[PDB]
């Protein structure tokens, strides 16, 4: 059972970009056929279509990153990070409950596939529900 | 780049006992202070609890889990767990569809904290959403 830093330089420089707000660095990350499963959600295919779910966000939430881990991995292709949620709700996500800039704070983690240093895959958990009775109400 | 032994897989024997059946595997890879995250708002702490967990679990649903990844932390006193879980519903857990001996499959993810080789933490995420799909067709 051997761990390194895999291609862990690439999901610190994601999750350093998300942090700054900066998509374009987000976007950078991830390959061209980029498959983010989205928690409680489908899997969408693509820059395009990730680009678009960052503008959703942007729109819904702003948030900042904490007490991040980036794990060492056994194998270049995957990495795994445990992390803090923080943020404030600035506008009603469709189905959710309104927003009136409620703050809240919540565990995540995330998965992912690499190729050649670029993210193939991404798996983002948190419990949906937890989050649901922070912003209730 | 370079690597670390994690020598003792409190993990790999944790899960490696799951799929046994083995519930005196499991609980003595936990600390007595073990804190099971269920929800924010029910966390079940100690071993007692996680035994009448496992029984309930028994009950429900009968699962093997495949393609294991797990990732560690230097110190060792974190790490995660990428797998996929196959499985049976056997019985009714309450407020979840009814047992019909429905087949499923699906991705999880699981993060633990450690003190001196022990779990004193276990978090377990999932698509609940896809589930509840699977379980209901
Ligand atoms: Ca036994």
């Amino acid at each position: 059972n051997l761990y390194f830093q895999g291609m862990n330089d690439t999901i610190a420089r994601y999750f350093d970009a998300f942090n700054a707000g900066d998509t374009d660095g987000m976007l950078a990350c991830l390959s061209e056929d980029v498959a983010h499963h989205v928690n409680e959600g489908n899997i969408r295919v693509g820059k395009e279509k990730f680009a678009a779910f960052c503008a959703h966000m942007s729109h819904c939430y702003k948030e900042e990153l904490t007490d991040m881990v980036i794990f060492a991995t056994p194998d270049a292709t995957r990495a795994a990070a445990e992390y803090t949620v923080n943020g404030t709700y600035l506008a009603t996500d469709e189905g959710l409950p309104e927003a009136r800039q409620q703050s809240y704070k919540l565990p995540a983690g995330s998965f992912f596939d690499l190729r050649d240093g670029l993210i193939t895959r991404v798996t983002t958990y948190y419990n949906l529900s937890d989050w649901i009775k922070q912003v209730s109400a």
